[PDB]
């Protein structure tokens, strides 16, 4: 069975700041394997610490650098079965943010709608970002879309939210094709409310 993987304080890290990745399972794993897919692929074996019912292991990053950015997954293991590991934790993208000008985030028809209204959030900027990333507070994986051709000055991606059900606070970021885990500064948060 797969462990959990979380970043403290969060997966979106400013350049040279710290982040700690933690693997944990209510299953008493002796060791955890933390695997990163990115510019520098690596798999680290961490010793599981037992904390009253929980087994967990940390991988601490003192200064966030692009070599540590990427998609991470954790596996739990036990020594009586050295050649087998648990199913993988859900992937967690550790990204470096705050590297470029923050984009603009707007909602159509607007940020306050009735349930069912078809809402679209648009991320835009004068910077020539190749991709935009949409983050919703409290929701795990960022959505992404390629920026639309420059419509004379502006580069933008339109994220459909579909018929409104639940509100949320959204933020967005731009990135370049050369580096999928290096993003701009966050747009100002947008609160979408649904009645």
């Amino acid at each position: 069975r797969k462990p959990s993987l979380l970043a403290h304080p969060g997966p979106l890290v400013k350049s040279e700041e710290t982040v700690i990745l933690q693997c944990w399972s209510d299953v008493m794993f002796e060791h955890f394997l933390l695997h990163r897919e990115g510019m520098f692929n690596d798999t680290l074996r961490l010793i599981g610490e037992h904390h009253d019912g929980v087994s967990k292991a940390n991988f601490s990053i003192s200064r966030m650098t692009q070599d540590l950015a990427g998609t991470y997954r954790c596996y739990g293991s036990v020594t009586h079965s050295p050649y087998q590991v648990s199913a993988p934790s859900d992937p967690l993208d550790i990204v470096i943010i705050g590297l470029y000008e923050k984009p603009s985030l707007s909602a159509q028809p607007g940020p306050t709608v009735l349930a069912g209204e078809n809402v679209t959030l648009s991320c835009s900027s004068r910077s020539s970002y190749d991709m935009y990333h949409l983050s919703r507070e409290g929701e795990a994986h960022e959505r992404r879309l390629p920026a639309g051709p420059k419509v004379n000055g502006t580069f933008q991606a339109d994220f459909p939210l579909g018929p409104a059900t639940h509100g949320g606070t959204y933020r967005c970021f731009g990135s370049f094709h050369d580096s999928p885990y290096e993003w701009s500064k966050s747009s100002d948060p947008l609160l979408v409310s649904v009645t």
